[PDB]
């Protein structure tokens, strides 16, 4: 394998962390290949759940808890901390809130969150590498509580970063918020990619194509499929009670991605940096509820 950049995996990984049996587990947790029966049984549909009041409550709860866990991780971002150390703290924080870390054994994914550094686009595997001054790192938190998943991520600065990092991360956040600001009943899912790419391109950045936002609730990913690039073919129309993510991945260079031999880590083919932000959203009649929002600050962590 030829690496696309400077980053390398730092093995071995610490042994898999167990989750006490009293925490309720999603179906894939105990599947030998981490496949999800319940996702399989809805594999290939494009019908979008309209959430019940019970569902809405379940999604508010897990999404609030997911935010608390991201906030734990955010508190640890500094030079010298390894992504495995972050993942360990995330693992314990999920358990402390009676949640299962959704990534863990999802299709045999080995860790309890995704940590994506620099040229990693998404799905980086926490490992023994200490963060370096100048890095950018995304932590993507998914929790499972009482049958529901919630999903968010932020990109963070590790110490002082260069002007390119500041611009990439600011622009990515702007793309997310512009997309969120358009969400409301009657809007086509395919429209969000138009808004995102327009802002990305205006700032000299490209938009990852191979990864999309997604429905989420009792399934970790389901309809709708939500591309972040212009003139996509996404199917469907937003309706009150829809819940899905918007999670744009923006790149300094080209949009092309490839996967490491680990089968998870997605990287820019050119080795240039990529940043991401994600919220889980619930479509309401005036617009949407940002289920994963910060409650105690107006702004994401990187603006500190
Ligand atoms: C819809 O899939 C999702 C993908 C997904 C759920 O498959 C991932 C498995 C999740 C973990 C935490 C390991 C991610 C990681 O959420 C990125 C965006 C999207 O990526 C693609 O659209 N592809
Ligand atoms: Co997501
Ligand atoms: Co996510
Ligand atoms: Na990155």
């Amino acid at each position: 394998y030829r690496y696309t950049g400077k980053l390398r995996p730092h093995y071995p990984l610490m042994p898999t962390r167990p989750v006490p049996s009293y925490i309720q587990r999603p179906d894939y947790a105990d599947h030998p290949l981490g496949m999800s029966e319940s996702e399989q049984a809805l594999k290939g549909t494009s019908q979008i759940k309209l959430l019940s009041s019970e569902d809405i409550e379940g999604m508010r709860l897990v999404c609030r808890l997911a935010r608390e866990v991201l906030d734990v991780a955010a508190g640890m971002i500094k030079p010298g901390v390894t992504t495995e150390e972050i993942d360990h703290a995330v693992h314990l924080a999920c358990i402390a809130r009676n949640c299962y870390p959704s990534p863990l054994n999802y299709y045999n994914f080995p860790k309890s969150c995704c940590t994506s550094v620099n040229e990693v686009i998404c799905h980086g595997i926490p490992d023994r590498r200490p963060l370096q001054e100048g890095d950018i790192v995304n932590v993507d938190i998914t929790l499972y509580r009482n049958g529901y998943h919630g999903d968010l991520n932020e990109t963070f600065f590790v110490g002082e970063v260069d002007d390119g990092a500041r611009k990439l991360v600011q622009t990515t956040y702007e793309c997310l918020m512009q997309a969120i600001d358009a969400v409301k009943p009657g809007v086509r899912y395919r429209e969000l990619g138009n808004i995102i790419q327009k802002h990305a391109q205006a700032n000299g950045f490209s938009v990852v194509r191979s990864y999309c936002g997604h429905g989420i609730h009792k399934l970790l990913h389901t309809a709708p499929n939500v591309p972040h690039y212009a003139k996509n073919k996404a199917v469907g129309v937003m309706k009150s009670g829809h819940v899905f993510t918007i999670e744009p991945m923006i790149c300094e260079g080209g949009w092309q991605d490839e996967t490491w031999p680990d089968g998870w880590t997605a990287v820019t083919r050119d080795g240039k940096r990529s940043a991401q932000f994600e919220h889980t959203l619930l479509v309401t009649d005036t617009g949407c509820e940002i289920l994963t929002r910060r409650l105690d600050s107006a702004r994401p962590h990187f603006m500190s």
